[PDB]
């Protein structure tokens, strides 16, 4: 039996638990938070940590413990189950990632269609959008969406873009409310994450919501993905079922029990999710280095420059 320190939706850890107890026989046991604290508890643990697999919803957090050399190496076959291209890997190969959740502009297909859409997540911070974009500045997808804008096109216009929204958006409290106000007739367009659209069309049926999803694609800082994977604890003794573990989330069975528990896209190009997303390759995510704390650090002064 292993023991996860997991960072991931909740739904989704229990999901791909179950399903390897299920398969394998082994027993998992999460132990659940948030994982940049989880992450600093695995360094301060050391090679005493009970933690035999780390799985996050946020790939970059792997970084600092590859860094310090407490994560294990995975099988390279493994490793390739989810290489698409597009996908981050480990430079070591200590850690996979598994999946992801995109940006997305969820509209009101009754007042605008995608002919009304902008090429660029930048459009939407201008005067044509007055009153009539939602965003949603606390969330942290929404901060993501800031370090890759100054990583892609710099401070300038990242902070742009913010002055943008302060002028022209509507500010909402969380996704959800942004969704709902756009499905309400509050506002036409907002900027979310997927898996909420998703979520609200599987539960209440697609002909029955006015909103609709549009994707900018071709590698717009906009099509920006953010990606949950798994990596094995170098401290472990209990390599070969933590491995089992990992190499389980990568397999057609694994990826099919996370896609079943929740709306992100499978990096394996042979499982389709029941809510009906698109392939992974289609999104056309950019090429982003992952977020640091840092990085992190920056945009919200970014932010708060921008009077938000
Ligand atoms: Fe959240
Ligand atoms: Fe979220
Ligand atoms: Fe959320």
């Amino acid at each position: 039996d292993i023991t996860v320190y997991n960072g991931q939706a909740k739904e989704a850890a229990t999901a791909v638990a179950k399903a390897f107890e299920q398969e394998t026989g082994i027993k998992v046991t999460l132990n659940s938070g948030k994982s940049e604290q989880l992450a600093g508890q695995l360094k301060e643990e050391g090679d005493k940590t009970p933690a035999d697999v780390f799985y996050t919803e946020q790939t970059a957090t792997f970084a600092d413990l590859s860094e310090a050399g407490l994560l294990a190496p995975i099988s390279e076959q493994t490793i390739q189950q989810t290489a698409q291209k597009g996908v981050p890997l480990a430079p070591k190969k200590d850690w996979i990632a598994l999946s992801g959740r995109s940006r997305v502009v969820v509209y009101d297909h009754t007042k605008l269609s995608e002919k009304d859409m902008e090429k660029s997540v930048l459009d939407y911070a201008t005067p044509k959008w007055k009153g009539k974009i939602g965003y949603v500045s606390t969330s942290g997808a929404f901060l993501e969406q800031v370090v890759a804008l100054s990583k892609m096109k710099g401070d300038k216009v990242a902070l742009n873009w913010l002055k943008g929204l302060k002028e022209n958006g509507k500010l909402y409290a969380k996704n959800s409310v942004a969704l709902q106000a756009v499905e309400n007739g509050e506002v036409p367009a907002a900027l979310i994450n997927n898996y909420y659209w998703y979520n609200l069309a599987k539960e209440k049926g697609v002909e029955n919501l006015k909103s609709r999803l549009y994707f900018v694609r071709h590698q717009d800082p906009g099509a920006l993905v953010s990606y949950s994977g798994a990596a094995v604890l170098k401290a472990s003794k209990n390599q070969a079922e933590a491995q089992k573990f990992v190499d389980f989330l990568a397999s057609k069975k694994g990826q099919e029990a996370l896609v079943a528990a929740r709306a992100e896209y499978p990096l394996r190009a042979d499982v389709v999710s029941p809510f009906n997303l698109e392939p992974y390759e289609k999104l056309e995510a950019p090429v982003v280095s992952a977020t640091t704390a840092q990085d992190k650090e920056h945009a919200i002064k970014l932010i708060e420059e921008a009077g938000l």
